[PDB]
């Protein structure tokens, strides 16, 4: 009586990031990956008859350590049953769902924390700093043109920072947009959403929210966005009164995020005798590193 | 048999409810079902070595059981010819409509009757109570000047209602709201809401016309508002004159409510000497219970 | 010979009522139809053994019957051939067309004299009365300013038949407006009412001009529509001053209207000795019936 | 080897000017390549009663000669493994792109620098001066008609490098406009200009925002584009002052740039016992010559 599937396929069928971002596993028994930077490979053009240029520039090995385990534990009594469908399928789903949002949550944690991201001196030739710009859209607006000036602002940041990335040579092709529930009813313009290409692969046709291609790219709307408080992965994760502010991001699919699967799914049942209860607990160990946080767009949104 | 499926065919498409709440059946002969109030747990870090917290279980296993059959008395006369297709599926059709909308409307009696649950008295920091927030809409002569009033009011309270709901750690996405006919009819009139959300998500499935996107989540407008004071289901469902006024509900389309059906779609057709007819007639035995009551809020509309 | 052929594809191709009302036959020869409204509540629960289920007696049914015959007479001279001198072909889509135009006449006749219906002889609460809204559209002088009052008049009656309709339980699916020309010539001069979802840029399946998408459902402007106050179908189809005024009908394409033909399209030749013309007639049998007076919107526009 | 084959292919994926300019190679062990710049072999007539006139005059001849060499010297430790295929397709990603921008920057650098070429002695008739526009844009003004009063600046431009080209017998098709980030950006504030490009989302097969022809032909936006500085390949290349403002190119895709390769991608591995790292350098020989300076248009934006 394996469950995991019911937990496995729908983490599938919801993690948004399954794509968005790298996916990587440790190998070493320790749960630390080393992933390189590339601080500097320019082209040296000095061999035309003088003597050559020797000197180097080293580049950075960022590390990201496996720490924190997530898990979910249910405690089932003795006489109620575990093992028939129906509690079991749905209490799975409930689980698939959580992690779910909880891996969207810290990508977007990262996202969002990683935008004053001062590039060291070491490594700024090739690299640079991420980019904070900010907006002020009044979302307590009844007016047709309080309605307008709020979409007219936010398609202003949204070609800003889609314009800014540009500039650090970042193809068109592999761009994706996230926006808040509430961004994204605020935003008006729908030029031709699309339905399942924001991604490709399979995952989940045309689950997620219309991605309109807004400035030629596609913008979706994700709900697991930080609202205060801690996050489970630990302190690092924490949200801040300026970092909940910030909703729309702009990234790309495979230069801005790796992720590190140290332990993946794995479901327990051990029963215990102090309590009486079968108490059903599963656990995985995962880890994001936002890898080139210069590849990030986000946009810290402002009242009045 | 081709009546029956016509019957069970017509309620799957219309039943708006029978995707909004946990289907479940009874297997033993006892025609009761034991379930548990809470659904699933959060995450947790144990953060490789940290005194964990522990926390105790706040559970709690509610009974349901059917008590009422409920059937449809169809008199078909010895003349007419009920083994016709023309009259039998024409007959499936509106009984099986006429089911669907019982079913959606004991959904909604338990929706609203549960409004008020003022917590087990032991459960208070997991379970809270009931919602019973108040909206006074002058829908008499709106004309053109109160009825900007009445659509801020209504969205005012709607989003009152999603904000308190979403501080019980609900997520947003997980959020139908069902509105009545004069409620949504209104809520069209508003002269500063507009929206386009007419296309995307016109229909709640199958047909509902649900005004999408509003507060971030879906409207839809239901028919199966009550006004009388009887229920078919039994004296448990009986509508007062205060819980009449009642005309939106907001609640979570996984934890707040669960429908369990004893006996499925039976039908069966006997000769009745005594009236000169021969009556054909379906029953079925289902019940539905308001599993956590804390994840749904009413709003009621005193009007005046 | 071939005239039959040709007078029937025209008929289906132009009578647009083909799909929006219930094909019937009278298969008894007896020229009468016993269709039965159908008004079978949900009074259900039995619950405990000692209660007793009233029996119910609550029956009606009404029966509609083929009085009139529809003919149509051609005079043909002896010097004219007829056999094919591709004239008799030609002389078949006009015949069709008048025939469909006749029959559509029909349709709407009823459609709008069955507007106020009185109530019932039980007086079930089921069955409610007729729909009637009264409407002033200035349609004699347009100075630029009537233009866009007319059209606001023209929808906030669209939007109250398709309300209370709403509030009657018919789907948003099958429903259909059928609007008069000089009406629906009104309507294009101030295009923003429409949905601008034309696609197809069609009727619902018909090749009329229509707003495919107007207020969620599609208007299609029907040619033939009632101006005189004599009709062939008897003279339970005049037309008073009234009747003539009702210029727009809503409707369901599934429960509002039933037609049944007892005779389909007969054609025959018959030598007439005097007059010295031998003579081609096509008639046929039918009737049609407001199976549900209640699921009918009419709204009556009364000049300026 | 797989390091060498991902570099290549990166390469031709990302460099623009492959199919921009014609591909050449020297054959030779010298490293110079002989360009013939034909003169106006005009038409002639033999008339019977004039004589001929004998003037075989010749042309003039250009040599490009290839004398530095480029490469991606990339230190690798010991401790790391180079042959990791994770690894080892990155630095071909990244090798080829860098390799891709410094190629397209050297066209760009050469197409500015022969703005100023003059038609030397014996080739004014066929050959002419090299053609530069001067242009006002304020780049700074947000009075939105200041925003439009650059972009009209921007097209009255464009227009002018158009008509000056189609002067000198150059084909409408085989012409392509390249302009800079800013200006790119800057013209997408009016689309006015801009004409409907749905069918040719990317244009000259480059990912990069290209989905405007504008003046009927397209206008990439070139991300690699010189700046203030120096160049690799030598001091050939050394962009000025006022050769940074030229912002706009326009120019013929067959006639107006030769590349040859001396030395195809090439790499090698060296053990360097300084230091104690595996350098691994990629390294190859090609040279661009600007066959018919004739063929390109320049704008020199300038002032505010």
């Amino acid at each position: 009586e394996v469950y995991q599937n019911e937990v496995d396929t729908r983490f599938q069928y919801q993690a948004m990031f399954l794509g968005l971002s790298s996916q990587r596993s440790v190998a070493d028994r320790s749960n630390t990956y080393r992933i390189d930077r590339l601080n500097t490979s320019s082209v040296k053009g000095r061999t035309s008859g003088v003597a050559l240029e020797p000197t180097p520039v080293r580049n950075d090995k960022m590390l990201i350590v496996v720490d924190t385990v997530l898990y979910i534990r249910n405690p089932i009594d003795y006489q109620d049953d575990w093992t028939a469908p129906d509690f079991l399928t749905e209490m799975g789903q409930n689980n698939g769902s959580e992690f779910a949002e909880v891996f969207d949550q810290a990508h977007l944690i990262q996202l969002i924390k990683g935008r004053s991201w001062v590039a060291p001196a070491h490594l700024k030739p090739a690299f640079s700093d991420g980019i904070e710009i900010e907006a002020t859209i009044d979302s307590d607006v009844t007016t047709q043109a309080g309605m307008e000036a709020n979409a007219i602002a936010i398609n202003q940041a949204h070609k800003a920072g889609i314009d800014e990335l540009i500039k650090r040579k970042v193809p068109l092709n592999d761009m994706i947009t996230l926006v808040s529930t509430e961004i994204y009813s605020l935003l008006l313009e729908h030029p031709k959403l699309f339905n399942k290409d924001w991604g490709d692969a399979n995952a989940n046709g045309y689950k997620e929210r219309r991605a309109v291609l807004m400035n030629g790219i596609p913008v979706v709307e994700c709900t697991e966005f930080p609202d205060a408080g801690t996050h489970p992965l630990g302190s690092a994760y924490t949200v801040t009164a300026d970092d909940a502010k910030c909703r729309m991001v702009t990234f790309s699919k495979s230069r801005t995020l790796v992720t590190v699967e140290a332990k993946p799914f794995t479901s327990r049942i051990w029963d215990d005798e102090q309590n009486f209860a079968n108490v059903l607990d599963c656990y995985a160990m995962y880890q994001v590193g936002e890898r080139r946080p210069d590849t990030a767009a986000v946009v810290k949104f402002n009242e009045a």
